[PDB]
């Protein structure tokens, strides 16, 4: 149903459905079962900050993610996007708990994207940066239990209001526009995102992950994608 | 029933309805009976370009419309925008025709809208540019008779195959997602918006005008808004 | 001998040259006695934002500056700047400490200057952002005691080791590149700058302030202008 | 002497230093003779548009050249630009003639580099955009032939009052401040450029080319780099 490209910091090794022993980012292309990853040094109750980048000229997506004082994790694929995605998509945050869980909170999310026709002058862009996250948020779609307006933070799951995140949660939310990501005479076809986040849990197991995702603009939770679907697929295939 | 605040590139006086005798440009606001207006120089044929620009300190939302080898016409006017409309808000591009004809033609358009807050580094930004319009343009809502596509320009008006304009023709294009324009914590709320015009009419008398707008998000055309209402306002109160 | 606009944030009031008896913030045009001021409710050891704008179209220099937490003081001054500075000017930051001292510490500053020409697509920009200064900045210049690369902050007057603030002490950082900000062919010039400050001072009495300011380019320290003169005035003239 | 990578619009083929026998694009890493090229059809008389683009993640430096109406030329060639280029440098365009000639005019350049640290938030940036260049365009530094303010364009190479352009002539414009491309913190380093330019001969057989370089911030023109060596390279190793 939909067509997910996502790039996701998984917090979980499920390595029975091919993650590595280890919190790892990866880059999954319509299936949960990275097609790339990179061991990541997660660390609880820091904020990190994620930076995806895509061109469709190389067609590589690449993402870096890095916490203050410490030594990035980068994670590339080699994919062309016009291959996958259909040319108009929704962006999003997409994060869940299940019988293990961690706050998905998110700090801040801008989005650039860029089409650059044959024509001289003829750049078509998308920019937006949420630095803060107010109750009312409008240009945002927030499905599951996502929610926004605390501390002015975007909290992608669950959270008590003792600030305890909750098991068996999933929530995402997505820019409300429809972002261009293709079209006939680009010459160039460019995004970049950037979003902080914070994985905060009283467990030495936290559980399970956020991820940036890109998807056909009715993109919806899937049924029964808690825990380590991460929200973004309907099976583990 | 809307709320509009526009600035309208009005190219045809009513003189009944309060316009001058000669092409104008005004600031309606929630009527157009513009109160403020400055003389334009209308260039049949000729592709125009209006910067529209506000900020919360200033509370003055100033306009400035040129044409290539030729002096600008600008109009300013106070007003606090809060007091006005409400925090989320569309913006679009709206034009008319009625008894007389024109064609109100856009080849871009770009709109950035910035909320600053009292949190250090924390700005809220959109921005969006637009430099050719495909057929499929899914981030805009058209309204009315306007349609994309048509040599990569954003046709408000009705115009047949042969490139004629015709009368009584009524037509919007809204940017997609709502704009945030005002919040709590905000210190400074500014936005700018930029677009350029192809106003063409065979006849010696071009109608109606082409107005930049903001509107509640809901906002449709109201009945019977063709010719000098620009597609805007019910009645001429 | 230079030609002055700056927005200052004093922190110490010298009621003998015009200060008013609090923090206040203020546009200097020419003068240290500052054409308009604004009570600052200035906050020693927290970190501050000053945003200051301006158009040629409202001709209004307007400046706002906050604290997490609090409500924000803001200064605006109806001035054509193409009046006062040549059109092609550099921008900096200017600070200083006499009998009394401070930190005077930058931890960002970002501008964005737009020069739009009435040829359709027409603008010219320049934008820089540093939110880390590295010690060799190559595109600062820095004068007097400015130092940078201390915390990845920029340090406009000196501090010894242990972190104490010095006194009798002057320093600026300006942008490497001229900035145009008046053009003949330009209809509307705009700026924005957005820097964040750290004033620290083991005293009661902090002394003498920061300034954001645009000079011809070739500005440097006037001889004598440490403590009221901010690193910018010769006298208090 | 010089450390030169440049993307060359090579529009003179001297199969003898290794240029394939048609007009092509290149990318040079210190050395005329490209380590990739691609078929580029030149359109004499057109104006094109070139866009260059690398960050250090991927490490792939990647060139796209356009003609309205016509299929892009692309060539990519991986290159860790750390290890060849100091991390403070300045960017310019070059362009020459020798025997045979064509105009290289500049209509538009746009540069945005951006430095992204290990710090939430942090991100260096700068970005410059010339859609018109005056006569005393201060921001610029020019040598050799190149002169600004003609047609507000900015002509790399000497054209004489008819239009016509001079054999033997070599001229290039750099942005005047220092751009840092690297530093010890970042993350990931990113740089876009693009210029729109309109290469016209009266012959046949025009020369020599146009090239977007990076160098050694005091780079200056190689004596004897007019014609095939595009005022970048002292000899043709
Ligand atoms: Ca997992
Ligand atoms: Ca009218
Ligand atoms: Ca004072
Ligand atoms: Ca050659």
């Amino acid at each position: 149903a939909d067509t997910i490209v996502a790039v996701e910091l998984d917090t979980y090794p499920n390595t029975d459905i091919g993650d590595p022993s280890y919190p790892h980012i990866g880059i999954d292309i319509k299936s949960v079962r990275s097609k790339k990853t990179a061991k990541w040094n997660m660390q609880n109750g820091k904020v990190g900050t994620a930076h995806i980048i895509y061109n469709s000229v190389d067609k590589r997506l690449s993402a870096v993610v890095s916490y203050p004082n410490a030594d990035s994790a980068t994670v590339s694929y080699d994919v062309d996007l016009d291959n996958v995605l259909p040319e108009w998509v929704r962006v999003g945050l997409s994060a869940s708990t299940g019988l293990y869980k961690e706050t998905n909170t998110i700090l801040s999310w801008s989005f650039t994207s860029k089409l650059k026709s044959n024509s001289t002058h003829e750049t078509n862009a998308l920019h937006f940066m949420f630095n803060q996250f107010s109750k009312d948020q409008k240009d945002l779609i927030l499905q599951g239990d996502a929610t926004t307006g605390t501390d002015g933070n975007l909290e992608l799951t669950r959270v008590s209001s003792n600030g305890s995140p909750q098991g068996s949660s999933v929530g995402r939310a997505l820019f409300y526009a429809p972002v261009h990501i293709w079209e006939s005479s680009a010459v160039v076809a460019s995004f970049e995102a950037t979003f902080t986040f914070l994985i905060k849990s009283p467990d030495s197991h936290p559980a399970d992950g956020i991820a940036f995702f890109i998807s056909n603009i009715d993109s919806s939770i899937p049924s029964g994608s808690t825990g380590r679907l991460l929200g973004l697929f309907p099976d583990a295939n």
